[PDB]
């Protein structure tokens, strides 16, 4: 693995849990955001794990929303459980 790369995921991870924990809710904000974390996950590896799936997901999800259509707070809680278990899988491969 790369270290640079990991490190790059390794913040990409956080930052996206910190926004979601500053209340980020709309297609605007967290599209980049994750589109950004998940390429730089795949930058550092193409293995599976636990979670990467419901990201993409995530993704597909957002990517349908309206401009001025937001996650609702029990979906924002969600994505933030999503990514935890995601990172901490994450964190295993390495």
């Amino acid at each position: 693995f790369n270290a640079k790369y990991v490190a790059e995921a390794t913040g990409n991870f956080i930052t996206v849990m910190d926004a979601l924990k500053l209340n980020y809710n709309a297609k605007d904000q967290l599209h980049p955001l994750l589109a950004e974390l998940l390429i730089s996950i795949n930058r550092v590896t193409r293995d599976d794990f636990e979670n990467r799936s419901k990201l993409i997901d995530w993704i597909v999800r957002i990517n349908k929303l309206s401009i001025g259509d937001t996650l609702t707070e029990t979906q924002i809680r969600e994505l933030l459980f999503d990514l935890e278990l995601a990172y901490k899988s994450f964190y295993a491969l390495l």
